[PDB]
DNA sequence: TTTTTTTTTTT
């Protein structure tokens, strides 16, 4: 009844923020500079500056939504001029409403209005037109007239055409004019309920959810997201008799949430204590006491190498780890950590999950036969990191694909007509028991692993875990208990803290070497070189690989603290952890 | 409105080039020389000469190309009355548009406007007809009528049938006549976005174009394109009821560009060099340390020999190269240089190297349950070069069905009812590992190869690459670190210039062979047989082939230079690279 | 099912709160009326022959005096031996593997840790000569437990051990239907002739 | 995709 539009406007331009600086006017500001044509709002605001608009946004949203996009779109236009001919109508998204159902619980009570959903993207179709409204042209000798159907209303989601000319007054043929027809952007996803609200003995649900206008491609696939809108009844084909009086439920999409410089400034103060190394050693598996080499290590793997793209050639700037651990040692504690930790992981085990085991495959399509790709696991790890657990099992034909992927992280396809290259930059952290149940020291890695010896020299460290039963068993058997009862430790970064850093050290820092760095690798590197030579019985091969391998960790030290260039502490520490790594493998450095 | 094709004849004529030689006055030549019917306008020039023609081309592009069409067709028929009743209408093709959107980022608003999209075609269907105007009779025993049915009107995409017969106003049934019926010829093909625009973790999108008139069979599949049109909803299935508004998008062409006189001068001004075969050596793989002799066999494979073509046999002329070599002795890395630097290559690792993946693959056509071949690695590269990676790992009962492929270059299968011959002219190089991973100078070298000798003979060049340690380290860690510091080698020819010096040469240069190159082959082979004679051990055989290995090497080297004829020079350079693979396998001289 | 029979399916509906009321695998009790079941009323040509379907009005599952009984049970101080003696009566010795079924019918408490989740679940693995009743006390343990599926190693495939995929023809639709192990969870799992898979 | 029996190519 009451006209909220002038309401609305003045509570946009006048809220208070955190510190009352009217941050919808800075957005406001951002959109037109942009052309964004989408201001999205939050509910706890509104229902703070006003309770009554806040109760008919949540209530009649059918009603009033177009009228407050009116307003904004009236004082966008009255701010600047210049918005006009390129914005025609723009969006206003609610977001936070407090009407949360599970999506097992959606009953029919719930059809037309405003609730929010959570779950995780299964499925997205690609980016596709639809119809609001069309334009047809009466095909009777007499007529030649054009008219748009929907009169007076928006196309409906059934295609429906007109059956009496409304020029003419007269049945016949109608042609659809394309050129003269309004579209709007259209794209279907599937949203699946999380396994944990899933009950016992049941199979998760599925719904559907259709995003337009600006909403498409704003998710990825694999994403968990949080989707607010309003839930209709499906009409796939309602010209199709049969009885059937049953129907699907979908969801119109009003706005979608996926999972700042504040960030930006802490993280740049985390970075100035010069202890900053060993403060992020000692985050990682903060649960697992000891195993300091191999903390150091995976800290190392996050953050990665600088990558090389020259005009003729590629270098991988990515790190690989092999953790080769007896059974009981614990080995997945930390895999899981790491997934959790890194800001993009993908887990997954030897055999993989598709048919795509690893790389990539090719499938027929199972209703026409065509051939199309699937990516595989390491496709899909692209610029993150892949935990692949148990990989000494691998499919037998990834075996060979493998050493590409790892080292060139290309996948390339020349089957069944069809040519492709796809790339496969990820970094890969990959455990395999022993051959053997238990390690043997006194034999090699190869025959100790089940992998070929060019895999090995493909991985940048190599690390050996045994449960050893000294004294520590009963330290181990009450760190056991421990955790059972539950127990933390102090002094240490939080992961929430610890990603978006490690994202932020990825995208801003790019270390250069120094001469004397330089000079410090060559010597390792021809020592290194030396004593393999002299062993005729060498456990591992000492390849250019290696010299890379030592680039690599001293870029990532550098990377770890945020350093601009490379220096000799950096090369030091790289120098240190290889030797640890030869040591472990049985190597007289 | 003002008109503009007096502008657009005065800039046909009136346009001045780089040297002031109006090329658009010789390509109307041309195009009545060779009855072409399509005529190529670069956007540079016409801004240039008016802008103001730039703009309405761009945006009023439906109204205004069949004007400026036709008002070509007039200035032609004066020039040539004949070039009537051969060509009655003619097309003009616009390129260089500056309005080029990513696959990914077209929307709603594009729809309807001149773009340009930069792809990759992935496949094209056959040649067919399409209805512009179709010819009616009603059959209703008064009527006895023909007729065209769409009236001063294009037929449109779906297929229209009159419901009122113009002659007599009545209904009835109306019978096409295909021989009253004109048709433009049609093609479908699929583009694909470029891996480098691909987001990470992303399978590439694909769009569909449309080709018709003269742009048929412009483009064949795996092609860097750029194609020009307009967008539109395709309306495949309109009489399919059952709601479904959405509709897909496809692509008008309306000009296509692939992949020039300067080029050739350049080219030219570089085989002038006394000393361009160096600096083509030179060139391959700069980032690669050491392997000169490695370096020229690559060279000598781009360039290739002179197949003989006669009325009772055929001779091969491609040239296979064998690599064995130790892990990470960047057998990959300089594999990888060559599909950036050949006119037409294709890469297979370890997937698809099955028999039925490297040649063909008779499957189950699932459209009528029938039987129908796919090309397999050596059919897709006929014509260009096929790398073959990780060769070693391949079984042996798979290698064994390319022996055919490398030797008559031709691929036969008689296969469930199918018998089929293929074409596989392709040069072949691969690379792989020693029996026993690294290289063992204790072993002899026929087990440490462990290839039979009957593929072995069918490759021009082996070589055997050893990483042994010594006091090359020190340089060979200086030059990676240099590589990585961003330091290049200078005086270098660049990767596109020397693309275009190789398919100039393949497609232009056809050397002979001389008296003197005759004598010189002649007695190298008579002695490499005496020697194979005397140490039955050897692991090579010096069969015929061997003899033609020469042949075609000697030839490769003249068409390096792009000379006419093979001369003394080059058959000495071409047993000298002989004598090197010869004691690379341990054969002396 | 009488002797050289299949045994026969019927269609329930449910509607309103009935909705989700119970899981597939589950022992029930349903009360409601019967109808004839129409499909496909425009497929004319013969078939005047329909189906029958049950319109749910009620449906059970499966307590005070009950829970008494249980409770005057535990109150004896040989309560544990007691059950482990009610394990197979009609198998003679074997107590040690008698007791650990028993155990593996309560299992343990299940734990979820920051990081890690401990299971509650307790596995089993028996290894006997032919003859040593090993599949007797397995038909046993599958028909005391509240919820237990007994599977065969050679009448078992990884589909339908997991979930199966069941194209819907009429709508060329792909959906999940529950494997064995799913349909235990929450309960056990026998499996026979292991070995033999 | 799925279980099945069959001939077939190819995993
Ligand atoms: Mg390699
Ligand atoms: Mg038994
Ligand atoms: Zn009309
Ligand atoms: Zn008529």
């Amino acid at each position: 009844q009451i006209d909220y539009r002038d309401v609305f406007i003045e509570f946009l331009t006048t809220f208070k923020g955190n510190n009352n600086q009217n941050k919808y006017i800075e957005r406001i500001n951002e959109l037109v500079a942009y052309r964004k044509k989408s201001l999205i709002i939050e509910f706890s605001d509104v229902l703070s500056f006003n309770e009554n608009l806040a109760y008919e946004i949540i209530n009649n949203t059918k009603i009033i939504l177009p009228i407050l996009e009116g307003a904004l779109y009236d004082h966008i236009l009255q701010l600047d001029p210049t918005y006009q001919r390129d914005i025609e109508k723009v969006h206003v998204r609610i977001v936070g409403i407090p009407r949360v159902i599970e999506l097992r619980k959606i009953r029919s009570t719930d059809i037309g209005k405003l609730i929010t959903i959570d779950g995780i993207l299964v499925k997205v179709t690609p980016v596709k037109e639809r119809i609001y409204k069309a334009t047809y042209k009466h095909i009777h000798p007499d007529c030649m007239q054009e008219f748009e159907w929907p009169e007076d209303e928006e196309m409906p989601e059934v295609l429906e055409m007109p059956t009496i000319c409304p020029k003419c007054g007269k049945p016949g043929q109608f042609r659809l004019i394309p050129e003269k027809t309004k579209l709007i952007d259209w794209q279907k996803a599937v949203i699946q309920e999380r396994p944990e609200e899933v009950p016992s003995g049941q199979l998760p649900r599925q719904l559907e959810i259709i995003l337009e206008d600006d909403l498409v491609d704003s998710a990825r696939p694999g994403d968990r997201v949080k989707v607010t809108g309003i839930l209709d009844i499906k009409q796939d084909s309602p010209v199709k008799r049969g009885s059937r009086a049953v129907f699907d439920i979908y969801m119109k999409v009003s706005s979608i949430e996926v999972s700042s410089e504040e960030d930006e400034k802490k993280i740049k103060d985390l970075a100035k204590d010069p202890w900053i190394r060993d403060r992020i050693i000692s985050s990682i598996a903060p649960s697992i006491y000891g195993h300091w080499e191999l903390k150091e290590a995976l800290a190392l793997a996050l953050f990665g190498g600088v990558p090389k793209v020259l005009e003729d050639t590629r270098i991988r700037g990515d790190i690989h780890i092999l953790i080769i651990g007896d059974p009981g040692t614990a080995k997945s504690q930390m895999l899981q950590f790491i997934s959790r930790v890194a800001p993009r992981a993908v887990y997954t085990t030897g055999k993989g999950s598709t048919a795509a085991g690893l790389t990539a495959a090719v499938v027929r399509e199972k209703g026409t036969g065509e051939y199309y790709l699937e990516a595989g696991a390491l496709v899909l790890a692209d610029g993150g990191i892949a935990v692949i657990d148990e990989i000494d099992k691998m499919r037998d034909e990834d075996r060979v694909a493998i050493h590409e992927a790892m080292e060139q992280q290309t996948v390339s396809i020349a089957k069944a007509g069809i040519v492709a290259k796809l790339n496969a930059r990820a970094a890969v952290i990959a455990a395999g028991n022993p051959k053997f149940g238990r390690y043997i020291s006194e034999r090699p890695v190869s025959d100790n692993i089940n992998l070929p010896p060019t895999i090995l020299s493909r991985f940048d460290l190599i690390f050996i875990l045994k449960d050893q039963p000294g004294e520590q068993d009963r330290e181990l058997a009450n760190y056991i208990l421990d955790v059972h009862s539950g127990k933390s430790t102090k002094n240490i970064i939080d992961i929430d803290t610890l990603r978006k850093y490690i994202a932020y050290a990825r995208k801003y820092v790019t270390p250069k070497i120094t001469s004397e760095a330089k000079n410090l690798i060559t010597d390792f590197f021809v020592e290194m070189r030396k004593k393999s030579s002299e062993t005729p019985d060498s456990p591992i091969l000492i390849t250019p690989r290696q010299l890379e391998a030592l680039i690599r960790i001293s870029e990532a030290y550098a990377k770890m603290a945020l350093k601009a260039e490379v220096t000799r502490e950096d090369a030091e520490r790289a120098i240190n952890i290889m030797r640890l790594f030869l040591e472990s493998v049985g190597v007289d450095m």
